[PDB]
């Protein structure tokens, strides 16, 4: 259970970073 | 508290999926 | 470890509010 919760948080952290990257590209590119 | 944390992570998941789909729309005009 | 997860979760909540707002702006030019 603990490992699943860490994995999910880690995955969410990567998804925000991907989304901010893409937003910046759309705004400025 | 564990259960509150899991709900919060599920909320966050629902919100980044929504935002991903929004960004996609923006990418296509 | 638990405390750290909670702080990371709060951080992420702030980040997705920020990105939600930014995306609302970009949607409207
Ligand atoms: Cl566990
Ligand atoms: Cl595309
Ligand atoms: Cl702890
Ligand atoms: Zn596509
Ligand atoms: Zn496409
Ligand atoms: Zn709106
Ligand atoms: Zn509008």
């Amino acid at each position: 259970e603990w490992e699943a919760l860490e994995k999910k948080l880690a995955a969410l952290e990567s998804k925000v970073q991907a989304l901010e990257k893409k937003l910046e590209a759309l705004e400025h590119g």
